[PDB]
């Protein structure tokens, strides 16, 4: 019995369209706000529910969530139990070895007081949108920043920016998702505030909410691919599949999404498309010894440092239930062009592209900030690993700007290090809390 | 006689297309500028010849024109023979009776070197082509400036934002176009510079191209919209039908096409669509006197206003060929929101739309100048009315941010006046030379 009709369809299902805004404002006049948050946006809010059937998805699909600046302008002091949602993701980027100087200006700040998302299959529905919204508000909003993505071109769709599958893997809901094959089983409480054993006490009218951790994260592409050319690792054959073989083994899987642990030395493009069998693998393997055996997918790949699954304990075989409160909800999607051919040509970014990141969450120091600092961020995790030193995530792994030193990439040697630039820039973000769909029109109208 | 292959699209047939982008941009480094220029841009400029041919529409179709300080800026010296564009916009904005301080800042200047003009049926491959320009030209080129504009939706395609159907009226090229019934008739040297008839001066590497005066135009439609109703001549019909009969009044067309001219009392939207009869009058009718009879069309109605015909003389039946030598190719295009339900109810603009208006000429003088302040700006023109006092054009006619004093446009007292406020603001822009294609890999890269 979670309430779906409740919950705003970004955390648990995604908005299932091509194109998405992320609208950042700030809240100028209250009373004014209020009345049009519940007179104008709480009935347009799509649920979990409306989403999920292709018959209630709006030509617009509309979320909204505050920042805890955003809670004070509305006169919402109460606690909602999170500490880092309270001070804002500025005053924790040295948590992730970043520093603000590279942000956003808007996000190095509390002035967000929120975020709305608008998700439809054409950019001109968005603005439409975008204008009735400011039309409505009027003076009583002013916007910062706004963010535009979309689901990229063709057969790269529902492939982010480095040109991998996305979306394969997330936490299932017990008694809400139909586990796949492999897929984490979780409690509901560790995704939606005040779900099924959330530990922390919330205020009832954030049951059914969930805390959002957004990122702006720049991708260079162009020397990206011109890396894994360099340090392909030698073998044969041909130097390109050498050089996605090593992409393959910083993320994990194969560009078609085809799990690197399942199949480790040449892609599998059905493998990859089958949801059935793509999330099936828990890094374990007879008979090799778990804590040496990088021969299968590298203990520093980045979706082994985000779910460690066997490595930080439970079953063997699938499914690995392990960590379960660390998993995070997440809705990211592509932002900018695709790579030009002038940028291809010169192996240099110029036009900025990335990822805009979303994950969602109970507690952000169980999840996203967690995943960044305690495991992508340790070049000690996994631990109980040999040789010891781990190395970063080579995606998304900071060390206040330093080239990462990552280990176990190099399938012939696990003790060969390789010192990796950022390939992934953080422009910084916001935590808000996406609240459920009465306390738009009920407490935070108020 | 006319190299039809030579001469930039735009120009004399428009782009084609649903999207435009209008890029306003700087020169940093000529000599590298230079470069790309011959070898990424001349190649894919779009002429007359392909967008005349339904199967070869580019995928974007790209135009390219630069102001006095471009052309500076690419070592260009020569006089180009117009005193207009040798000196900007900017300090023409006081023959129109207009404040820079409405201007969009970048237009008040002459910093803006030049504007790309991209056209396709979505703006997805307008930012791809836009992204592909920036990667190409890397630091050599700026944006300072841009404007999105696009066909109208579903049913108000071809309307402008006041919902008039537009396009239906332009000077027919002798040797060129084959005129339609009361169409005027020009030389080709009233568009294009050096072409038949031009007297001035130019160039050789500028013959074939045209002089593109660029401006944004804000609509204030709610407020239109308003105006009509509370202003419209009491009568037996319903106030709707009142109000439209002023705007049509205003115009000089129904918002079907149909020209009042033909049709006084009622819209004939079948005259309206048909390019053989909507345009076929010149304002004479028997027996009435065409001095002082406004029962057909206001003398201040808009059109009438822009071109006079029969009230510069000449033919009293079509066509009339009065004032050839003041023709504007006109390739404008909406930009902006539709009106939203919040502006609607409110009757009071937020959000910007207007018109993205591009005229073309030989000459500035004769033309958009010509028009904006000798004509529309005139409260004696035309010359010879009863009463003498015409007053302004009511869609562009400007008095330094006064209401306008219009006459004629109530049927039953051609002596009873209006005071009218701006319905179009203006937000500046810039006059541009558009080179012939030759010209754009030959003398601007050389
Ligand atoms: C631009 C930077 C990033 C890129 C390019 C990237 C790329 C990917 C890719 C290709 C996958 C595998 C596809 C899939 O499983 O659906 C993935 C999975 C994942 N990423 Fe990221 N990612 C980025 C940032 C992040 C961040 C910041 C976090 C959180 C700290 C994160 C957490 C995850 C998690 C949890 C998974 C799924 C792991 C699993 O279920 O096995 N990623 N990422
Ligand atoms: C946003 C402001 C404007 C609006 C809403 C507007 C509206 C219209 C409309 C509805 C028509 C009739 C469509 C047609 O005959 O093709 C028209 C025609 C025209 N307009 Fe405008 N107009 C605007 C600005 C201008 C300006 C600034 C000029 C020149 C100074 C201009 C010159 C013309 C001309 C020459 C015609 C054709 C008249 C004829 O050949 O009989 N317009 N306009
Ligand atoms: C997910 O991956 C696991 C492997 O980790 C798959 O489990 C395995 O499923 C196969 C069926 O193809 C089982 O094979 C069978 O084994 C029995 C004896 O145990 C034998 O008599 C049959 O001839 C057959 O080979 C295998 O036992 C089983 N292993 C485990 C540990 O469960 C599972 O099928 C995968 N799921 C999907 C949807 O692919
Ligand atoms: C354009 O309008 C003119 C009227 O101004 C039309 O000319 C008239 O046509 C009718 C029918 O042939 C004749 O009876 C009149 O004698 C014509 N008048 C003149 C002065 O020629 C002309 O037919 C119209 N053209 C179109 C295409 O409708
Ligand atoms: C970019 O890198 C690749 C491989 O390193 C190479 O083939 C290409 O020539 C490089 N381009 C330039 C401009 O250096
Ligand atoms: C593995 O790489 C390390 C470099 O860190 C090196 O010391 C060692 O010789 C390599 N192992 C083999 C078998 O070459
Ligand atoms: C808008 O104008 C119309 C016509 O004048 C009027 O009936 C209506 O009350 C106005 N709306 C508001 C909100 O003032
Ligand atoms: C209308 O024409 C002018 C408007 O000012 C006025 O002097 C005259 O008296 C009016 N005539 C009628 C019949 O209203
Ligand atoms: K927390
Ligand atoms: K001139």
């Amino acid at each position: 019995s979670l309430n779906t009709d409740d919950i705003q369809g970004d955390i648990l299902v995604g908005m299932h369209k091509q194109k998405q805004l992320f609208y950042f404002f700030a809240i100028n006049d209250p009373a004014t706000f209020k009345t049009h948050l519940a007179s104008d946006i709480a009935p347009v809010v799509a649920s979990v529910t409306q989403l999920s059937n292709v018959a209630t998805q709006p030509l617009v699909a509309l979320n909204i969530a505050f920042s805890n600046t955003g809670l004070l302008a509305l006169g919402v002091t109460d606690n909602l139990g999170d500490s880092l949602f309270a001070n804002g993701q500025a005053k924790d980027a040295t948590s992730f070895k970043e520093s603000t100087s590279s942000w956003v200006p808007q996000f190095a700040g509390t002035g967000i007081h929120g975020v709305i998302i608008l998700a439809s299959d054409t950019t001109d529905l968005i603005d439409q949108q975008v204008a009735s919204i400011e039309s409505t508000f009027g003076s009583s909003i002013s916007k910062l920043y706004s963010l535009s993505a979309s689901i990229r071109p063709g057969n790269e769709a529902g492939h982010e920016m480095f040109g991998f599958l996305d979306g394969i893997a997330q936490p299932a809901i017990n008694g809400f998702n139909t586990p796949l094959p492999g897929q984490n089983i979780v409690d509901a409480g560790v995704i939606i505030t005040g779900a099924t054993n959330d530990p922390i006490t919330r205020p009832s009218w954030a049951v059914g909410g969930s805390f959002l951790a957004f990122r702006q994260l720049e991708q260079l592409v162009p020397e990206f691919n011109k890396y894994l050319l360099d340090n392909a690792p030698a073998g044969s054959g041909s130097l390109q599949a050498r050089a996605d073989l090593l992409g393959a083994r910083m993320v994990g899987r194969w560009k078609s999404g085809a799990p690197i642990d399942l199949t480790p030395t040449a892609d599998d493009p059905a493998l990859g498309a089958d949801a059935q069998r793509n999330n099936n693998f828990t890094y374990s393997h007879a008979g090799f010894d778990l804590g040496s055996d990088q021969s299968h997918c590298p203990f520093s790949a980045h979706i082994r440092k985000t779910r460690p699954r066997a490595d930080l304990g439970g079953s063997l075989t699938p499914p690995n239930l392990s960590a379960g409160a660390n998993s995070i909800m997440r809705s990211g999607i592509p932002y900018g062009p695709e790579v030009t051919s002038a940028e291809s040509a010169s192996n240099t970014t110029t036009q900025e592209r990335g990822l805009a990141f979303v994950a969602y969450q109970a507690q952000l120091s169980q999840g996203f900030h967690f995943l960044q600092q305690t495991w992508a961020d340790n070049a000690n995790f996994p631990p109980g690993k040999t040789p010891a030193t781990v190395g970063l995530d080579p995606i998304i792994g900071q060390n206040n700007g330093q080239p990462r030193v990552v280990n176990g990439l190099l399938p012939s040697n696990s003790s060969a290090s390789l010192s990796i630039p950022q390939f992934v820039v953080s422009h910084g973000g916001e935590y808000f809390f996406s609240p459920p769909i009465s306390a738009i029109g009920g407490r935070l109208s108020a």
